[PDB]
Parts: C-alpha cells; sequence; structure tokens
C-alpha cells in the first residue's frame, strides 16, 4: 500500500520535505512527535492529494490543506495535545475508486 515515514528535521530547523506518489486507496503517513501548542503548517504541490492530521486531542481528523477553516491566517494549526501525530496524504474516495494517482511534494513545518 502506501508508505509510513518518520518525520525528521535537520537539527535546529523546523521543516522537512518529502516526495511521494499515492495510487488508488493507498495513503502515505508522516509520523511525528510534538508538544501541545506547537504549530503545524503543511504545504503540498498537488492539491488533489488531501492532507489530514490525526493524533492526540483530535476527534477524527483535522484538514490541514490550504483552504481549510481549521487553519489560522498564517496557514497554521495549533496542536491540542502532546504526543504522536500522523499526517496522512490521501486521495478522495472518488479518485481512489477510479484508480487515479497523485504525485506530490509535501512540506511539513512544525514550530
Amino acid at each position: 500500500a502506501g508508505k509510513n515515514v518518520n518525520v525528521e528535521f535537520r537539527k535546529g530547523h523546523s521543516s522537512a520535505q518529502y516526495s511521494g506518489e499515492i495510487k488508488g486507496y493507498d495513503y502515505d503517513t508522516y509520523t511525528f512527535y510534538a508538544k501541545k501548542g506547537q504549530k503545524v503548517h503543511v504545504s503540498i504541490s498537488n492539491e488533489g492529494a488531501d492532507t489530514y492530521l490525526f493524533g492526540p486531542g483530535i476527534d477524527d481528523s483535522v484538514d490541514l490543506s490550504r483552504y481549510s477553516p481549521e487553519l489560522d491566517s498564517h496557514g497554521q494549526y495549533s496542536l491540542p495535545a502532546s504526543g504522536k501525530y500522523e499526517l496522512r496524504v490521501l486521495q478522495t474516495r472518488n479518485d481512489a475508486r477510479k484508480n487515479k494517482t497523485k504525485k506530490y511534494n509535501v512540506d511539513i513545518q512544525i514550530k
């Protein structure tokens, strides 16, 4: 299926970049540990690839994509709890069902 990757930042830096490609129902998971109140910002090159956040203090998931109402004016989301979070990159059920593919570059920033 999709891949599961542990997010690692270069020491002293606050973002990492990854590339992937999801097909059909495959979704990629970028896992990270962070502290309550730290802010996450995710940008992705392909808007056909949804970007949802799962983790502690989150009911279901939070839409982190650029037009999501969950973000502030800086495109950031404040983590509600400390612990292990998952950023999932996936397609819509429609595109999944139609066996489409999404090639993407994702940037994950945590401050």
